């Protein structure tokens, strides 16, 4: 028969993984659903081709090392890894993960969420983020397409490509554009909460400049303290040259939303990251009272730390480290 192919891209994952079907894609790869003849279940296989670029090699090694170390109910894990038996032949890496029914991007495209469903989804994102942040790791790309869901509404965070030890424009914090920290992930969670409440993105900017205008159009003009930071000159002089913009109240933008949901949203969507609410205070907020449970909210045993500076290593050395990291999944 030979190896299977999906939309041009070859998928040399057999004979264990057969009956392949397209489910998603990325900047340097493809995601496919496949049947596992060992566990007798369908799984998700993430193919990635990162060896042509040094940045992609860093992301691949960071993603593999983080997900293998991490073990949480609201975070996607790695079940198996397939790659060529020799380093010279390795051009692709296949990460086998648990298959989920849908994601929040697909769900908000077709379904209207009840307050209890918005409350339960937000809790699981923050429960998962509590574990990521306890390990001193930043996701840096939290969005509805990276939040996977199953039949029984169980949520899982995926795509740890941009993850780092302490992105999509619409869920990007103003400090990334103005000038990184745990607070940039909370901003993204705020953007996700607002999208669950209206089935529309709160800041759908077409470019980095239009993105800042959409934020100022709701939050109002920034104060002297909000601008008093290590901000870039171009962005600082641009925001100062703009006319005065009034703050739109949260109850006016979301008329029939829960008052507690809007109080937490305000604390998550705060321009100043220092004044922005943290993952623990967000979980203890009265909006997530019926789900908050410090007893069943695990944290990472120790903070994450890389043994070597990956930014200084060339793509040739990073390829060797990727080959060595994926070796324990090879037969023998
Ligand atoms: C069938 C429904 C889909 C989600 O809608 N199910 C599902 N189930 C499990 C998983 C692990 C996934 C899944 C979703 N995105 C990804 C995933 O890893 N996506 C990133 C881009 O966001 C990616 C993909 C390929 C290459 C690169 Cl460089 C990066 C995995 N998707």
């Amino acid at each position: 028969a030979g190896p299977e192919m999906v939309r041009g891209q070859v998928f040399d994952v057999g004979p264990r993984y057969t009956n392949l079907s397209y489910i998603g894609e990325g900047a340097y790869g493809m995601v496919c659903s496949a049947y596992d003849n060992v566990n007798k279940v369908r799984v998700a296989i993430k193919k990635i081709s990162p060896f042509e670029h040094q940045t992609y090699c860093q992301r691949t090694l960071r993603e593999i090392k983080i997900l293998l170390r991490f073990r949480h109910e609201n975070i996607i894990g790695i079940n198996d890894i397939i790659r060529a038996p020799t380093i010279e032949q390795m051009k692709d890496v296949y990460i086998v993960q648990d298959l989920m029914e849908t994601d929040l991007y697909k769900l908000l495209k077709t379904q209207h969420l009840s307050n209890d469903h918005i409350c339960y989804f937000l809790y699981q994102i923050l429960r998962g983020l509590k574990y990521i942040h306890s390990a001193n790791v930043l996701h840096r790309d939290l969005k509805p397409s990276n939040l996977l869901l199953n039949t029984t509404c169980d949520l899982k965070i995926c795509d740890f490509g941009l993850a780092r030890v302490a992105a999509t424009r619409w869920y990007r914090a103003p400090e990334i554009m103005l000038n990184y920290t745990k607070s940039i992930d909370i901003w993204s969670v705020g953007c996700i909460l607002a999208e669950m409440l209206s089935n529309r993105p709160i800041f759908p900017g077409k470019h980095y400049l239009d993105q800042l205008n959409h934020i100022l159009g709701i939050l109002g003009s920034p104060s002297q303290e909000d601008l008093n930071c290590i901000i870039n000159l171009k962005a600082r002089n641009y925001l100062l040259s703009l006319p005065h913009k009034n703050k739109v109240p949260w109850n006016r933008l979301f008329p029939n939303a829960d008052s507690k949901a809007l109080d937490l949203l305000d604390k998550m969507l705060t321009f100043n990251p220092h004044k922005r609410i943290e993952v623990e205070q967000a979980l203890a907020h009265p909006y997530l009272e019926q789900y908050y449970d410090p007893s069943d909210e695990p944290i990472a045993e120790a903070p994450f730390k890389f043994d070597m500076e990956l930014d200084d290593l060339p793509k040739e050395k990073l390829k060797e480290l990727i080959f060595e990291e994926t070796a324990r999944f090879q037969p023998g």
